[PDB]
């Protein structure tokens, strides 16, 4: 039985429409243009064989509006003469002389661990793919990126409003990625260093194991549902020992309490006994506890409320 | 033998001129003016008996511009005139007739665990006081805020800009304090709604407490250090076990193990014992790990470099 469970990303058109090339020499990589700004991470000031460390500040400095070239390919190719240019944190601002005309309404968010968010991978200023990813309770993705992505951005939709997250910045050594916030705040304790970087331990997002738990209830599975409860306090002081994020209920979860009338502090045992083992039993296909999936994307693709 | 160490602030005279008083109807608290916007918290918009429960989006609706009224009460005093509102998060965005004639060179930037920051707290408008904080690894602040105090905000610097990060909203059950960054998104898991919430379990900041290690060290007390090391690997799945941050070095570091000729690694070991008790002795007077200074704090207060 399929649980009508997809990874399901925005329509990313409105986002394709805004995405452009940032030449700097011989460096490229993709920036992001909205009204009069595009953005983009500020490596692409950066000679090759000085990556390990550069001095971002002299770097800024050294460059001229006229060291950076921005190109729009797709749709109505532009060249955007840049007109000013500034750093904020791991991003550049360039400022240009059009303001695209296909900016959608927006706002830049910081997205949190446990939380979804659709990326477009982009390459030369070409949009080439679309994925979603969940935010880490370590502050990487587990995303697909290559050489040359970089500039690709994530984002979230409220309504019509795209709310700008993440824009890519590199791969750790374990193959999972991260990036820049648009306040220029790179996700986690990283640095825009070509050097290997501590990275931090990943944990179980308990909240979304509980919506998947609940997306199982809703499609028929809940051999696992037990009259026995664990309250949320206890199962926090248990989350720190058994590497699990503690669990925070919102209004996404307590709709699926009330449409399936299992209780939460129900699955917050159910959790406890099944990470000790499922004991040769399933749950939607998997031997294993589920956490890329939100209580939103739940909601949203099984009961169709957004 | 003071170490020199005190809990220091930026000189607050900068952001002291953009502090204004807001009020909608019979709710006030303070906001900040930057160039024509003043950004204060949203649930300034709630009468006190629906704080439980708001419809922030049915409420910014049912309000028009004459609905705000925005004061500067500091120097030269000035009513303000609102000319468009709009919501960002948990913040109101006010757009005023007049650019604030002080607004200094600034820029929006979210703190992360561990990183100090300085906090102008205020009444009615008014600046009352100053004082520095380090952003817990719960995403709270221990801060001093009494009722009335909402749209305080928080800010670090480079040279002479400021970098906002955060605007106070709420008081926690154990004392400790939250907010917004100007993204509007709360730190932490935490809803500005008046209903009580999960606040997490709270760690030591395992970088902080290195450089307070330093700190001793350079001041001459160096009991502690032994020949022995542990990798930041190794400390590292010691510190999930242990209710410390994972550490993850930095050039600010790295000059303090410079200066004092102690590396870091022979901190880390110290650390795992002296958690377990200082043996009846001392460090800077205090019997237990202190992690409320950071290491830029120790390299310029006691080293004097920026
Ligand atoms: C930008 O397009 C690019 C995107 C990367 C390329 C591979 N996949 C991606 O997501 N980003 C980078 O190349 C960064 C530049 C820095 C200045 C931020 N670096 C980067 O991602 O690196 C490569 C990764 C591969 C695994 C790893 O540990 N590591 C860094 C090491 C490589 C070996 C030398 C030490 C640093
Ligand atoms: C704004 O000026 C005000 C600042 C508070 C008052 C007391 N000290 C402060 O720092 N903010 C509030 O009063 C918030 C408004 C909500 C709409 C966010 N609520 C608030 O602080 O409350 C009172 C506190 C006191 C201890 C407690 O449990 N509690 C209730 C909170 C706990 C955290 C979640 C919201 C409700």
């Amino acid at each position: 039985h399929h649980s009508g469970l997809v990874k399901m990303s925005h329509p990313s058109g409105d986002v394709e429409a805004c995405m452009v090339q940032v030449t700097c020499g011989s460096m490229t990589l993709n920036g992001l243009w909205l009204d009069n700004t595009v953005w983009c991470p500020r490596h692409v000031m950066c000679p090759a064989d000085q990556l390990s460390d550069p001095n971002y500040d002299a770097l800024l400095i050294s460059m001229t509006n006229h060291s950076f070239s921005v190109q729009k390919h797709i749709g109505a190719p532009a060249n955007l003469r840049v007109v000013g240019h500034a750093m904020q944190g791991t991003l550049l601002k360039l400022t240009v002389d059009v303001a695209n005309p296909s900016t959608p309404a927006y706002t830049f968010t910081t997205v949190k661990p446990g939380a979804a968010f659709s990326v477009l991978a982009c390459y030369n200023g070409r949009p080439t793919g679309t994925f979603t990813v969940v935010m880490r309770p370590n502050y990487t993705i587990k995303g697909s990126f290559l050489c040359g992505s970089c500039g690709s951005v994530g984002y979230t939709k409220e309504g019509s409003v795209i709310n700008f997250c993440y824009m890519h910045q590199m791969e750790l050594a374990n193959g999972t990625h991260t990036g820049s916030a648009f306040d220029g705040t790179m996700y986690g304790a990283f640095m825009d260093k070509q050097v290997h970087q501590v990275q931090l331990t990943d944990k179980y997002c308990s909240v979304n194991v509980v919506a998947w738990l609940y997306a199982a209830i809703l499609n028929g599975c809940a051999w696992f549902v037990k009259p026995n409860r664990t309250s949320v306090v206890s199962f926090n002081e248990w989350a720190l020992a058994n590497q699990f994020t503690e669990f925070v209920g919102t209004q996404s979860v307590d709709m699926l309490a009330v449409k399936t009338g299992v209780a939460i502090e129900q699955l917050l045992y159910a959790i406890q006994q099944l990470y000790t083992g499922f004991q040769g039993k399933q749950i939607l296909g998997s031997t294993m506890l589920e956490d890329e999936f939100t209580p939103e994307d739940v909601n949203m693709q099984i009961m169709g409320v957004v």
